[PDB]
């Protein structure tokens, strides 16, 4: 078990980017048998992100928007990851991206763009977006309100984001 | 106030809503939110909807009839008929049971190389079990020569949750 962790870090030094994207948020929680380090998952994130893995760069983006003393917080740079991630389309790019625009983060309040973002991550069945989007159909930010649509984005939130998510996390 | 919302449910599902006897369905299933464990409602809302056209519904007919019980009596090859017409849809759950089916001769001839491009097909979709399946195909190298490095992929993505994001979703759940 303590081999696996060693192989692991062996095949990300080698390039490996599943290897340094898995690594990376180990140490960004904690884990399998992996002792947490923020220096170790930055450098993971960075060496994934360049190598042009868009969950790299998305977790890089989410460092930046929420800084500590190794990544020193950066809205400009957060937003400069979430819409490289975005664009290939990564949904915790697109949720970054519609975070910016429904509070002005770095970019112009743009309810419209804010929507479609929430969209297409909550299509993804990430969580995150299904409640920011339901939120909007329920306050009728970028649209006129329908507390059936946010309904149905909280039930699909509540469910893990899909039916059949209970099913993963049961073996998990 | 949970209750008005599974009555809401209740009332979408008894209107033909697919999703809501679905979801009761599965609920009803296992014993769930607000919802007691029922496994003739949890039949009948499958039922329900599988004739409406949903894969799930079907999926999860072909496990309550590979898996008998007192309200389902086991019967492999309807559980093998559902798993099919699931399956031929896309739905991972159905793809997985073709895939034990063929694994371990369920109702059909043994096939490696079905079971093993099944396993594949769901494990596409982030399916916990299907990559687990096929992770213990290649560690084991039953269809195939032992391939410890695919093995070790889907284990990893198994471990991750079907996913390496699915651990945000699952933690709220």
């Amino acid at each position: 078990e303590e081999d696996l962790i060693q192989y692991y870090q062996f095949l990300a030094e080698k390039g490996d980017v599943q290897a340094q994207v898995g690594l990376g948020q180990l140490h960004l929680h904690g884990g399998r048998g992996v002792e947490q380090n923020h220096q170790r998952a930055f450098d993971y994130f960075n060496l994934a992100a360049n190598a042009g893995n868009s969950h790299a760069m998305a977790f890089l983006g989410k460092m930046y928007s929420e800084g500590s003393d190794i990544v020193p917080q950066s809205n400009e740079t957060a937003l400069h990851y979430f819409k490289k991630a975005a664009d290939m389309g990564n949904p915790v790019g697109q949720s970054g991206l519609g975070m910016a625009y429904l509070y002005g983060r770095g970019v112009q309040v743009n309810y419209d763009l804010a929507l479609k973002y929430f969209q297409k991550a909550a299509e993804q069945g990430w969580v995150d977006g299904q409640l920011q989007l339901g939120s909007m159909y329920y306050n009728g930010i970028g649209v006129k309100r329908d507390y059936k649509q946010a309904l149905k984005y909280f039930n699909l939130a509540s469910q893990g984001g899909h039916i059949l998510a209970f099913y993963n996390l049961a073996q998990m």
